Parts: structure tokens; C-alpha cells; sequence
């Protein structure tokens, strides 16, 4: 498995944790893709956020490449998203924007759990009930109380 991260507007050291931390969870070799601004095609000027489905379009489909952006980003319907992934496809979106917090160190484990979950959903697992990374988190709340592991459930179908 090859794993493509794609800056999208997003802080350098961020990338640097997910190139560090990714290869050992997925048995994946990473690549980290040249830093580019997050494309204004995907902006919504009313919302003052980045719409992730727009985003996933623009990203290579190069199983897999993970876009990770620092803006705020929403899906129809929603308020807000942590990310989007295609369900077996491709390509997700991470957003760190809502994760932001004081502790670095929260804010690191915060940023893996939620690229783990938007790459599980790439390699074809559904959210997940049991005490897995693959749960659906409302907020960063239940970000926090899922663990970045996935649970031997998920494990198995990768
Ligand atoms: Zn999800
Ligand atoms: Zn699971």
C-alpha cells in the first residue's frame, strides 16, 4: 500500500506527524505531495469554509491519497465535516481545523485518529461502533474518547 499525502493549505509540521506516524499503522510506504494553497474553486464565500466534496474531485485518484488542509471544511448538509473520504475509492479529505486545541501533544493525537479514520474509510471500512478509530465523532469530544487503533473487527477486513 502506498499512502500520498497532499498539503492543501495546511502547516508543514502537520504533515510531518501524519509521514512519521502513517507507515507503521498501515504497513504503507508514504510520499508526501508538493505544499499547494487549497483551490478557491472550492471556497464557499457565504460560509467562509471549503467544500470537501469539490476538494476530493481536484485530488489525484491514486489509491491512496489523503488531501490534509488547515480550512474549515463542509459537506452538503452539514454543519461541518472532519473530512471525506470515497468509501473504497481513492481519495479522502482531513481538515485539522476543528481539532485545533492548546495541547500540542492532544492536538497530534487528534490529527493521526482522524487521518486513520478518513484512510480506513478509503481502504472500504463503514464507521465502526465498537472501541475503534473508526467510530463516526460528532465533535473532537468524541474524538478524544475513540482510540487511533483500529479495533480487531476493522482490522481484519484490511
Ligand atoms: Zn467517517
Ligand atoms: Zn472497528
Amino acid at each position: 500500500m502506498k499512502i500520498y499525502i497532499q498539503p492543501l493549505s495546511v502547516n508543514s509540521h502537520t504533515v510531518e506527524v501524519l509521514a512519521n506516524s502513517l507507515p507503521k499503522i498501515f504497513n504503507a510506504e508514504v510520499f508526501v505531495l508538493p505544499a499547494s494553497d487549497v483551490s478557491l474553486k472550492c471556497y464557499n464565500a457565504s460560509r467562509r469554509q471549503y467544500n470537501s466534496t469539490c476538494i476530493l474531485r481536484m485530488l489525484p485518484p491514486i489509491k491512496v491519497t489523503l488531501g490534509v488542509t488547515g480550512k474549515d471544511i463542509y459537506a452538503k448538509g452539514m454543519n461541518f465535516v472532519f473530512g471525506e473520504a470515497e468509501l473504497g475509492g481513492a481519495r479522502a479529505v482531513l481538515s485539522v481545523f476543528r481539532l485545533t486545541t492548546a495541547d500540542s501533544e492532544l492536538y497530534r493525537e487528534r490529527v493521526v485518529k482522524e487521518a486513520v479514520h478518513e484512510i480506513g474509510h478509503v481502504l472500504g471500512l463503514k464507521h465502526c461502533s465498537n472501541n475503534c478509530v473508526m467510530r463516526f465523532s460528532n465533535s473532537v469530544q468524541d474524538v478524544d474518547r475513540k482510540p487511533v487503533s483500529f479495533c480487531r473487527e476493522c482490522a481484519s477486513k484490511i
